[PDB]
C-alpha cells in the first residue's frame, strides 16, 4: 500500500509512535519517507552483504526479522542475535502495519535509537522535519 502523508502521521499516532523512546511522530514520519516514500511493499536487496531490507521503514534481514536467506547467525545457541522482532520477514509487507511498527519500536529500544538507520542521520538529523506532520491534525 501507498499510504498517503497525513493518513500515515494519524496511523502512527493511533499505534503510539509519537514519542516512542523518545522519538517524535514527525521524525517517523521523515523516516519512513525516505526509506520507502511511505510504500509497505517496498523491498532493497543489498548485494554487499546478501541481506534485504523490507517494507515502509526498510527494516534489515540480517538481525530484525527472518527471511531464511540471509546469511549471519548461531550455529547452535547462545546470546543469539537473530530475528530480533520475531517476525517473518514477509510480516513488514503487509498493508497493515500493524507488524512493523512492533517491530520499528523493538529496532529503536536498542541503544542507537533512530540512529540504526543511516538515512535518518542524512536527512532527517537536525532539520526542521515540522513539514512532515503539518496540516494533517496529529
Ligand atoms: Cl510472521
Ligand atoms: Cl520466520
Amino acid at each position: 500500500k501507498v499510504f498517503e502523508r497525513c493518513e500515515l502521521a494519524r496511523t502512527l499516532k493511533r499505534l503510539g509512535m509519537d514519542g516512542y523512546r523518545g522519538i517524535s511522530l514527525a521524525n517517523w514520519m521523515c523516516l519512513a519517507k525516505w526509506e520507502s516514500g511511505y510504500n509497505t511493499r517496498a523491498t532493497n536487496y543489498n548485494a554487499g552483504d546478501r541481506s534485504t531490507d523490507y517494507g515502509i521503514f526498510q527494516i534489515n534481514s540480517r538481525y530484525w526479522c527472518n527471511d531464511g536467506k540471509t546469511p549471519g547467525a548461531v550455529t547452535g545457541r547462545g546470546d543469539s542475535p537473530a530475528n530480533a522482532c520475531h517476525l517473518s520477514c514477509s510480516a513488514l509487507l503487509q498493508d497493515n502495519i500493524a507488524d512493523a511498527v512492533a517491530c520499528a519500536k523493538r529496532v529503536v529500544r536498542d541503544p542507537q535509537g533512530i540512529r540504526a538507520w543511516v538515512a535518518w542521520r542524512n536527512r532527517c538529523q537536525n532539520r526542521d522535519v515540522r513539514q512532515y506532520v503539518q496540516g494533517c491534525g496529529v
